[PDB]
């Protein structure tokens, strides 16, 4: 294995000035503020995340480890961490929030072009993680953030595991994974591969095409395992042609090797992105268009590279 020569940058608490809370849950809270490097005359919109026990600090550093070892336009990169007491994770701010809540609140303005483009960008990000031998194990619309309506990034590496040079699959033992996005072999045998992420990709695409619906809605998670064995899958969304829907089905095959690779998914959706109204039928597809005081020195984190 190649030596991971990534750089973990330790940030001072006096550098950034937090504002408000983006969200709060049982997992933790997410803040927002402006990271201002020491005398560099730049202000960077960032998102501060915290999950106060030794158990909490260990798991949050594992995520920080992975997040600081990725460098792709469609993957959230860790900017640095702040040693406070509870460790904070500082990352680039994604103003439009997660993609799931985005499509639910803009379904009457989202065209086929945006939908197919998102599917390409997600597949590009996932393919990158496959190159880094990283298995996400938690791919969903909620785990996809929106920088701009035409640029999304993958995230949440709280379950991401790295495979060795001679390792093909990962074995779990915890019990905190969303069943409705998991592959069949993952539910039954705790086996996680890159092709198990393909299943999650298929469900993720289904979420987007249904404009943010709940997969297997009205069905308990303890019954999902038995249902998949019967051969039952998610239905075909109204806007989807058989071309798009068949791709999802391929991601839901029993044989993991029969499932498409991410690099193949990139090509397929890219072809459809050239003529989006041929593969996605949406009513009024044409007439749809998605959109402080002292902020002249504000620079996006993507334009601020490592000094």
């Amino acid at each position: 294995e190649a030596p991971n020569q990534a750089l973990l940058r330790i940030l001072k608490e006096t550098e950034f000035k937090k504002i408000k809370v983006l969200g709060s849950g049982a997992f933790g809270t997410v803040y927002k503020g402006l990271w201002i490097p020491e005398g560099e005359k730049v202000k960077i919109p960032v998102a501060i995340k915290e999950l106060t026990s030794p158990k909490a600090n260990k798991e949050i550093l594992d995520e920080a480890y992975v997040m600081a070892s990725v460098d792709n336009p469609h993957v959230c990169r860790l900017l640095g961490i702040c040693l406070t007491s509870t460790v904070q994770l500082i990352t680039q701010l994604m103003p439009f929030g997660c993609l799931l809540d985005y499509v639910r609140e803009h379904k009457d303005n989202i065209g086929s072009q945006y939908l197919l483009n998102w599917c390409v960008q997600i597949a590009k990000g996932m393919n990158y993680l496959e190159d880094r031998r990283l298995v996400h194990r938690d791919l969903a619309a909620r785990n996809v953030l929106v920088k701009t309506p035409q640029h999304v990034k993958i995230t949440d590496f709280g379950l991401a595991k790295l495979l060795g040079a001679e390792e093909k699959e990962y074995h779990a033992e915890g019990g905190k994974v969303p069943i409705k996005w998991m592959a069949l072999e993952s539910i039954l045998h705790r086996i996680y591969t890159h092709q198990s992420d393909v299943w999650s990709y298929g469900v993720t695409v289904w979420e987007l095409m249904t404009f943010g619906s709940k997969p297997y809605d009205g069905i308990p998670a303890s019954e999902i395992s038995s249902i998949l064995e019967k051969g039952e899958r998610l239905p075909q969304p109204p806007i989807c042609t058989i071309d798009v829907y068949m791709i999802m089905v391929k991601c839901w095959m029993i044989d993991a090797d029969s499932r498409p690779k991410f690099r193949e998914l990139i090509i397929e959706f890219s072809k459809m992105a050239r003529d989006p109204q041929r593969y996605l039928v949406i009513q009024g597809d044409e007439r749809m268009h998605l959109p402080e005081e002292d902020m002249d020195d504000v620079v996006d984190a993507d334009e601020y590279l490592i000094p």
